RNA sequence: AACAUAAUUAAUUUCUAGACAUCCGUUUAUGAGAGGAGAUAAGUCGUAACAAGGUAAGCAUACUGGAAAGUGUGCUUGGAAUA
């Protein structure tokens, strides 16, 4: 178990820097479609 | 009235809401009362037509009359025409 350990620690580090990457894209994804969903209402 | 969410399998939602009510008219039935035509069928009043029907007849039209009918004007023969 304690060699398992540091294995899957190193593996969870990994896992928290994709998150937080794919967390930013889906932000970043919200806040242009709000900025469009603007320039809609400004057309309509 | 027609947008908005969502999106590291992908989908959700919108994609509406009133007013289609009277009609203006148009047909038919009802018929106060007033007429017509026809038939019923013994009658009444005249004798208008058919004979040159006893005023030759008729047409259009006008007027007149119990009723057929009478009179005028033009027209027709589906009348006559030698004394
Ligand atoms: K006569
Ligand atoms: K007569
Ligand atoms: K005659
Ligand atoms: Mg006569
Ligand atoms: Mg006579
Ligand atoms: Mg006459
Ligand atoms: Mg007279
Ligand atoms: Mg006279």
């Amino acid at each position: 178990l304690p060699a398992c350990e540091a294995e899957d620690l190193a593996t969870y580090e990994q896992k928290l820097r994709e998150w937080h990457l794919e967390r930013v894209q889906l932000i970043q994804r919200e806040q242009e479609q709000r900025e469009k969903a603007k320039q809609e209402y400004q057309a309509l």
